[PDB]
């Protein structure tokens, strides 16, 4: 299943201690420009109310029956579109997270995440930002691939 809307809201629950807020909020936002820009989606930030897409920055057990499991392992994961808990995006606070290296970098993470959130699974191209494995690669030339365009187009148009 997909968003049955075209304006879809997100909300950062709350802010993780490793980057300054201005930073976190520049990759969220900038990780769902990247769907918004090959996609008839548009994503609003709200600061009140209930949003479709809850990003959240939680360690080990936080209430949704998949704690996660300290640094390293597993760093993320996100619940397909749906209500109350669909959509949301979640990231492992034991992470390290940063604007660029040296930690799992927010952005990068964020649009794999938001790729589940807007229903995609994953990729064989490892190209592919819904490739399986995270890997930090250069943000400067940061693109789509083929295969994540194809996918996120084969639901939304
Ligand atoms: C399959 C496997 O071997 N499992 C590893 C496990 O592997 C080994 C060899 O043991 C390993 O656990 C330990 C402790 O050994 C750990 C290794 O990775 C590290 C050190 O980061 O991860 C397990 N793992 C993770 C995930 C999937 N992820 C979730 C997701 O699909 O998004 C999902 C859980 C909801 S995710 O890892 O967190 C993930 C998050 C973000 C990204 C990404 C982010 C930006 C750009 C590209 C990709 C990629 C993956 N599947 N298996
Ligand atoms: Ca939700
Ligand atoms: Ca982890
Ligand atoms: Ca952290
Ligand atoms: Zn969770
Ligand atoms: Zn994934």
């Amino acid at each position: 299943p997909v968003w049955r809307k075209h304006y879809i809201t997100y909300r950062i629950n709350n802010y993780t201690p490793d980057m300054n807020r201005e930073d976190v909020d520049y990759a969220i936002r900038k990780a769902f420009q990247v769907w918004s820009n090959v996609t008839p989606l548009k994503f609003s930030k709200i600061n009140t109310g209930m949003a479709d897409i809850l990003v959240v920055f939680a360690r080990g057990a936080h209430g949704d029956d998949h704690a996660f499991d300290g640094k390293g392992g597993i760093l993320a994961h996100a619940f397909g579109p749906g209500s109350g808990i669909g959509g949301d995006a979640h990231f492992d606070e034991d992470e390290f997270w940063t604007t660029h290296s040296g930690g799992t970098n927010l952005f990068l993470t964020a649009v794999h995440q938001i790729g589940h959130s807007l229903g995609l699974g994953h990729s064989s191209d490892p190209k592919a930002v819904m490739f399986p494995t995270y890997k930090y690669v250069d943000i400067n030339t940061f693109r789509l691939s083929a295969d994540d365009i194809r996918g996120i187009q084969s639901l939304y148009g």
